[PDB]
């Protein structure tokens, strides 16, 4: 059908058809008679798999021959979303699969609905963790991701009479044909004890066991025949556990419910056990493996140049007192030597300033837990400590200020503080967050080492967010400029010698409309809605969160909606403002934002004077497969957050490169992508992080704007009357409230430039080629947030390994 998706060959398309019932067949043991859509689609995905094996095979032992330095990335969440169509895109089998599906009168497409979402993760975290693994894999870099197997992973959401429903994603209910189990290696983790010193060395003892059985899916790169591992693991009960009988085998579960599901927390952190659990079982397996596997290439003083340890941020930061607790305990080597291949081995990431998000262990917690690592721990701070009193003489508040134990009710361990004291590397996600890092919450460290501290600015893979979910734009673009740019996105900005091409402007403009129309239709059969492909599609989709401004936004569509109402018969630029995104399950204020933006819709989207001009949905269960389908059709995007609070953000990075032009504040990569398009090719408004702090130091009053601006008065005491919940007239109280006395994030602050802001994308719009150009020069200059680049940086800045653009032979 298209260019980028392959060749179909003859000898290739007829393998794959015989390959595909002989799964069917054998495999699933079904004849075309009795098979359904989810039988073809598991035939599918199992041909598929056998092209990735040899290649994985061959990709392993090649590590194991070349012995070259490894990259660990260690993350508690892997957002991976589907594999069937990756898998095809960078083993260049796409169309070779379209075509054999075709003869054998299926519609691969339609398969391609059935796959669950591998839904591993929160948002953009874990995504990033995703995205990164494949670069690492284009990269040809002999990397591993280590994580969890969650049996649940984020909640499937629901909306019932406007509210969030939480629901179970058994994701792995009809089972997972990428994953590979191998229990065969097999290892214990150990928890609770105490601790014993003997003569020669401590020792943790009596402690409570629990098996991690590793499963294995394969991570290939783009079309260089290299295939790299992503290794979670499974908690398993050891049989003899707790050996009535039947209560002890029935209470098994205790020991195995630390894999068992995903907290569903975005940038907020819970200080639970089981969380705890959770990280030091990923950490033990893990670097227990990562042992092993340097053992099998006694010195430990080259581990450093044969490992490279990356903690996605402090969830896995228990790997720095591990890895001492393995050299020291169990290697036998002395403090000093231990602690000096831990630091040259670990490596930091930071993806967040906001306290609320930060990991503040209770002391009590890691004590009953983690006895021998809180001892480490101990040691780590006192000399950390001794470090610090040698360099600032006498400064006893600093001393204070950087201990990783904080004092105070209850003692509590700074995460983020072992990790930087442990790591050879901190690293901001984002130019504008790894400064403030250096300017606010890590200064006192920066002062002290200085050399630790980079940036590393965020990415997205091009090939799961250009050519698999965007296939049009992809082909178009190759067109012109050839198929170089999806694994060398910088090639884009020879696009800017087409911002005048007539042709390439009308072609740019009806893969959008394109895009538009097909996203329109699917709001129809899945969820049946109505909605204008005519209208400017104004979406933001991310989770939901008062530091995002969803409320920001909302205050916009009803500024617009009182805007129609008062002058009925004046034209304005038709809107279907698109907003979606999960609530953590007990975070109140968002799933009130949630019930206020259904309200909203329910008034808006019924008002016979609107008409079709405004329309405002909830894109229900936002997760990875939606925003392949919404970014490629969304003409603005929306990242609206208070300076300074989005470390990066990565679904900019997406809605940039699909052709969508965006509205935004000068936040993390934001700054960065106005920097790379030019401001005049951007929709800034708002504070900057300097106004932001000068507002603070005053005092942030939000009566001031309820005073001074008459529509933004309009519509609070619209929402506090009950204008949007008529039977329940205070349900939107608290939002209110929390507006008007005690907003940490600032809307009022920034309304009214925004809905200036608003107007002047509007005005744009008026003018569908003066928009599309502007949209031309967003795309051809959004190279620089290619993850090829972020991984490619990380590997010489801070791994220090080349990556490589070498084919393996296949
Ligand atoms: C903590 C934390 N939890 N989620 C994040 C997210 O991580 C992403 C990838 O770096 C960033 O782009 C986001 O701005 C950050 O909020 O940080
Ligand atoms: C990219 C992505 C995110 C991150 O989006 P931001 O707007 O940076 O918060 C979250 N969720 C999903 C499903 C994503 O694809």
């Amino acid at each position: 059908q298209i260019s980028v998706r392959g060749l179909a060959g003859v000898e290739n398309v007829t393998e794959l058809k015989k390959n595909f019932n002989r799964h069917l067949h054998f495999t699933l043991v079904k004849d075309r008679n009795v098979a359904t859509p989810r039988d073809y689609y598991f035939a599918l995905a199992h041909t598929v798999r056998d092209h990735l094996v040899g290649r994985w095979i061959r990709t392993q032992q090649h590590y194991y021959e070349k012995d070259p330095k490894r990259i660990y990335y260690l993350s508690l969440e892997f957002y991976m979303g589907r594999t069937l169509q990756n898998t095809m895109v960078n083993l260049a089998l796409e169309n070779a699969c379209d075509e054999a599906t075709y003869q054998l009168g299926l519609d691969m497409e339609e398969l391609e609905e059935i796959e669950e979402d591998a839904g591993l993760g929160n948002g953009g975290l874990g995504r990033l963790a995703a995205c990164f693994l494949d670069s690492m894999a284009t990269l040809g870099l002999a990397a591993y991701g280590y994580g969890i197997r969650y049996e649940f992973g984020i909640f499937n959401q629901k909306i019932c009479g406007g509210w969030q429903m939480e629901e179970a994603d058994d994701w792995l209910r009809y089972g997972n044909p990428w994953e590979k189990a191998r229990p065969e290696f097999t290892l214990p983790v150990h928890f609770y004890g105490r601790v014993e010193h003997t003569s020669q060395g401590a020792k943790w003892v009596d402690t409570q066991v629990v098996l991690a059985m590793p499963y294995d899916t394969p991570v290939p790169g783009y079309r260089n025949n290299v295939v790299n591992t992503m290794r979670l693991w499974s908690a398993k009960a050891p049989n003899d556990f707790n050996l009535g009988y039947i209560q002890a085998v029935l209470d098994r579960n205790l020991a195995e419910n630390i894999s068992r599901v995903l907290y569903p927390n975005d940038n907020f952190f819970e200080g639970k056990e089981l969380r705890l659990k959770q990280e030091y079982f990923v950490v033990a397996a893990t670097l227990q493996d990562i042992i092993r596997r340097f053992k099998s290439s006694t010195n430990f003083d080259a581990f450093p140049d044969k490992v490279a340890i990356q903690l996605n941020d402090t969830h896995p930061s228990l790997a720095i007192p591990e890895l001492m607790r393995v050299l020291v305990d169990l290697e036998r080597l002395d403090w000093d030597k231990a602690w000096e291949v831990t630091v040259k081995t670990c490596a930091y990431t930071n993806h967040t300033v906001l306290p609320e998000a930060l990991e503040r262990w209770p002391v009590h917690l890691l004590e009953t837990l983690l006895p021998r690592h809180l001892q480490i721990i101990y040691e780590i701070n006192q000399r950390f400590l001794n470090r610090v009193a040698a360099a600032f003489p006498g400064d006893v508040d600093r001393l204070r200020r950087m201990s990783l134990v904080e004092e105070g009710a209850v003692k509590r361990i700074n995460m983020a503080h072992l990790c930087i004291a442990g790591s050879h590397a901190v690293n901001g996600v984002a130019r504008i967050h790894s400064e403030i890092l250096k300017k606010t919450i890590f200064k006192d460290f920066y002062e002290l080492e200085p050399h630790k501290f980079q940036n590393k600015t965020n990415g997205i893979t091009p090939r799961r967010w250009l050519v698999l979910c965007n296939p049009g734009l992809a082909e178009i673009i190759a067109e012109r400029i050839g198929e170089e740019y999806i694994s060398d996105l910088d090639q884009l900005r020879k696009l800017l010698s087409y911002v005048d091409d007539e042709a390439f402007i009308r072609d740019v403009a009806k893969v959008k409309q394109e895009n538009k129309l097909k996203f329109a239709a699917y709001l129809e059969r899945e969820y049946k809605v109505h909605i204008n492909p005519n209208s400017l599609f104004d979406v933001q989709v991310k989770r939901i969160h008062e530091y995002k401004r969803q409320l920001l936004n909302c205050l916009h569509v009803i500024t617009l909606y009182n805007r129609i109402k008062k002058e009925p018969n004046k034209f304005v630029v038709p809107r279907t403002v698109m907003i979606g995104g999960k609530a953590a399950p007990g975070y109140h204020m968002a799933k009130m934002i949630i019930k206020l933006i259904t309200a909203i819709g329910d008034v808006v989207n019924h008002d016979p004077v609107v008409g079709d001009r405004l329309r405002v949905i909830f894109l229900e269960n936002y997760r990875v497969s939606l925003a392949e389908k919404v970014i490629p059709a969304a003409d603005l995007s929306e990242q609206i957050s208070t300076a300074g609070t989005e470390a990066s953000g990565t679904g900019n990075m997406k809605f940039m490169l699909n052709g969508a032009l965006t509205i935004g504040t000068m936040d993390g990569a934001n700054v960065e992508m106005a920097e790379e398009a030019g401001e005049e090719n951007f929709f800034i408004f708002g504070m900057r992080v300097e106004d932001v702090d000068r507002l603070d130091q005053r005092g942030y009053n939000a009566q001031e704007y309820y005073d001074r601006i008459p529509e933004l008065r309009q519509i609070i005491e619209q929402l506090s009357s009950g204008f949007f919940s008529p039977k329940q007239p205070d349900l939107f109280k608290d939002i209110v409230n929390m507006l008007m006395h005690h907003d940490r994030f600032k809307v009022f602050a920034d309304y009214e430039e925004y809905v200036k802001c608003q107007e002047r994308v509007s005005a744009l719009y008026k003018n569908p080629r003066e928009w599309t150009r502007m949209v031309i020069r967003n795309i051809a200059t959004s190279g620089k947030f290619s993850s090829d680049r972020t991984i490619a940086q990380y590997a010489r800045e801070i791994w220090g390994v080349e990556p490589s653009r070498q084919r393996l032979p296949a």
